[PDB]
């Protein structure tokens, strides 16, 4: 023990015996053991971490050092030889809406977030790390290779903060950094709700009896809302255009205006909570606030793990969806519901599904405007695009009539991430997404692209000869051990992502074993999974069957010309279809009567 005091939440509940709902930290889901999958813990280690020193150092630390007798390579040089590319013709999944990509992030950030330590720093601290690049205690910098254009414009290295632990306590015995989960690991809509008590309080409306969650009363889309803001100064969102200076949002999740359509999504399924909310108060006028507030989210969690399960994880599985995701057979309360650190970069796969740009399209799907297309990194952290200039319908028709991008072996990430990257507590859009994914594995205490590879049952090549046979790709095989030297040594992220996808999927092996493990145990481990007698009664199940997304958008929006599978890539009009052509959730079920 030295004494850096490290990131700290606050833990442990007591336990409501038929409560029907959720607590908001997610404790008291596994009756014998309450904290399982609860906020503010430990991400779950599935495997031994691995670090320089056995317990917090990551790999790549100390330069006379090596991990399997290598030194590891710059993650900015990975970045720049891999990962990324310049053309972005023919780059599209031409069989995926820009939708998946989102709803991707959108089930990401349910599920998991390991907060870092800038904010919290010493402005000493973020002076060293940013303006001199220099290796300590929180920062861990991603230097620049020799070479890098941003050499001639940005410095030496791009700064980084390692991610928040758990506290080293009494006893005081030796064990290896642990990162914490700061989201609940259900799938139950807490990027809405939020997964801390306070929070999720701040964003109800408690000023009228009607369940609602607070929305925005400064502006309103046609009449629709949004979310609150966040009125903190100084504001990301202000500091991109501060003429305009529109605040970020105010949602479950902190991270909800970190671009333009996540934000469109987490407004979606706001007004969604306030419409179930509005519906149920009218079937049952005698029901309360409270009652009204569990109920509309209770019924927004089985939504999101509906669209989850039935539509988006298939089509990313492919093949391997009913290996890892057989069909249900009910709560099993031995199984370990918490969201494992190494899924948190398997999940990161998303980042090279997002193309780069994103469009307004008008009522008729045609660009919107003489600024229709916009770059992607002039949307990081912007709600003004939203407020002022035409709010979600929009790009929500934008989601639905572009695609997302196709993840390819010499086209993984588009430079409006790789290098354009706006990062809250900085200035520039400057930033590598890639190089900070890699970075952050080594941060997180990942163990290498075998050691999951024999995890997952696979083999683990140890040759240039054997890494080609997996990639089917002599020289992205090539590129990796020139830079990395043994297959052990490749960073997850990197590895998994670099393998070819399963078929009717869109991962390959290795990252189908690790989601879908973690899938499989979100929902087998989740008492309140929708699925599991005594959640939902049967009549309320037979309904729920019927949401879809297309349907959430129709009801939340004025567009009004949608698609049966939104998922899917789909040309309007074609493919596009009037909304009463889409199913409703029948809400009679709700009904509740006194005789
Ligand atoms: C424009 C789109 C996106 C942006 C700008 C974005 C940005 C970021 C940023 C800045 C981080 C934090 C990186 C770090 O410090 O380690 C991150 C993490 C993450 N991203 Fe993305 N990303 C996007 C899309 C997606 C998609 C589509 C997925 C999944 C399908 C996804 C999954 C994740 C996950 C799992 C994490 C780790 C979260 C945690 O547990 O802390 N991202 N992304
Ligand atoms: C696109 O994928 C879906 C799976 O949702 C499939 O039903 C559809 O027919 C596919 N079409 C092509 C050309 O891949
Ligand atoms: C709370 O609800 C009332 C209607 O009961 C509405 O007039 C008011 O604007 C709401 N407040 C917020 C913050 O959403
Ligand atoms: C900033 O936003 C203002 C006011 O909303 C808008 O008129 C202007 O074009 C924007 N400028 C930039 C540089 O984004
Ligand atoms: C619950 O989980 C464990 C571990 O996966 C397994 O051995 C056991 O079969 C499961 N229980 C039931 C009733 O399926
Ligand atoms: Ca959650």
């Amino acid at each position: 023990s030295w004494e850096v005091g490290c990131g700290a939440p606050v833990p442990l509940v007591t336990c409501d015996e038929q409560s029907p709902y959720r607590t908001i930290t997610g404790d008291c889901n596994n009756r014998r053991s309450p904290a399982l999958g609860a906020a503010n813990r430990a991400l779950a280690r599935w495997l031994p971490a691995e670090y320089e020193d056995g317990l917090a150092v990551p790999f790549g630390w100390t330069q006379r050092k090596t991990r399997n007798g290598f030194r590891v390579p710059l993650a900015r040089e990975v970045s720049n030889k891999i990962v990324g590319y310049l053309d972005e013709e023919g780059v599209l999944d031409q069989n995926r809406s820009l939708l998946f990509m989102q709803w991707g992030q959108i089930v990401d950030h349910d599920l998991d977030f390991a907060p870092e330590t800038e904010l919290g720093s010493s402005e000493h601290s973020k002076v060293q790390c940013e303006e001199y690049c220099v290796q300590g205690d929180e920062c861990f910098p991603i230097m620049f290779p020799k070479n890098d254009p941003k050499l001639k414009t940005q410095g030496k290295c791009m700064p980084f903060f390692r991610a928040g632990f758990v506290c080293p306590t009494p006893p005081y015995q030796s064990l290896a950094r642990d990162q914490i989960n700061a989201v609940t690991s259900f799938l139950d809509a807490s990027l809405v709700y939020g997964s801390e008590p306070s929070l999720a309080s701040r964003l109800r409306n408690l000023s009228s009896p009607l369940g609602l969650m607070a929305v925005n009363q400064e502006a309103w889309d046609h009449g629709l809302a949004y979310p609150p803001f966040n009125n903190v100064k100084p504001s990301p969102c202000e500091f991109i255009n501060t003429t305009a200076h529109v605040p970020c949002f105010q949602a479950g999740d902190s991270r909800a205006s970190e671009q333009i359509l996540l934000a469109t999504v987490h407004t979606l399924l706001l007004r969604e909570h306030n419409r179930l909310a509005r519906e149920l108060k009218r079937l049952n006028p005698h029901w309360d606030g409270e009652m009204l507030y569990q109920e509309a989210r209770k019924i927004l969690g089985a939504f999101i793990q509906i669209i989850t399960f039935r539509d988006y994880l298939p089509i990313v599985l492919g093949s391997e969806m009913q290996k890892w995701i057989p069909p249900y057979q009910g709560y099993n309360n031995s199984v370990d519901p918490r969201i494992s650190n190494v899924f948190t970069f398997a999940f990161r796969f998303g980042h090279m599904e997002v193309p780069s740009t994103v469009s307004r399209l008008d009522e008729n799907y045609q660009p919107w405007g003489p600024e229709a297309e916009l770059p992607l990194h002039t949307l990081f952290f912007n709600t003004w695009r939203i407020i002022k200039d035409g709010g979600i319908d929009p790009l929500v028709r934008g989601l639905l009539a572009k695609n997302s991008k196709l993840m390819n072996q010499n086209k993984m990430v588009t430079s409006e991430l790789r290098n354009k990257l706006f990062q809250p507590t900085h200035k520039v859009h400057g930033f590598d997404l890639a190089a900070i994914n890699l970075q952050r594995c080594r941060d997180h205490g990942m163990p290498g692209y075998n050691s999951w590879r024999g995890f997952c049952g696979l083999s683990q090549p140890k040759t240039l000869k054997g890494l080609q046979a997996v990639l089917k790709n002599k020289v992205l095989a090539k590129k990796l051990l020139d830079l990395y030297k043994t297959p052990d040594n490749i960073d997850i992220w990197i590895g998994g992502n670099a393998e070819p996808m399963v078929e009717r999927g869109r991962v390959g092996p290795l990252l189908a074993c690790l989601l879908g493990r973690q899938f499989q145990q979100i929902r087998d481990g989740d008492r309140f999974w929708w699925e599991n007698p005594g959640v939902f009664t049967e009549k309320q199940r037979d309904s729920l069957q019927k949401v879809s997304f297309s349907r959430l958008i129709c009801d939340n929006t004025h567009i009004t010309k949608v698609p049966l599978h939104a998922f899917q890539a789909n040309n309007y009009p074609h493919d596009f279809v009037d909304c009463s052509a889409v199913d409703k959730l029948d809400l009679s079920p709700w009904a509740s009567r006194e005789n």
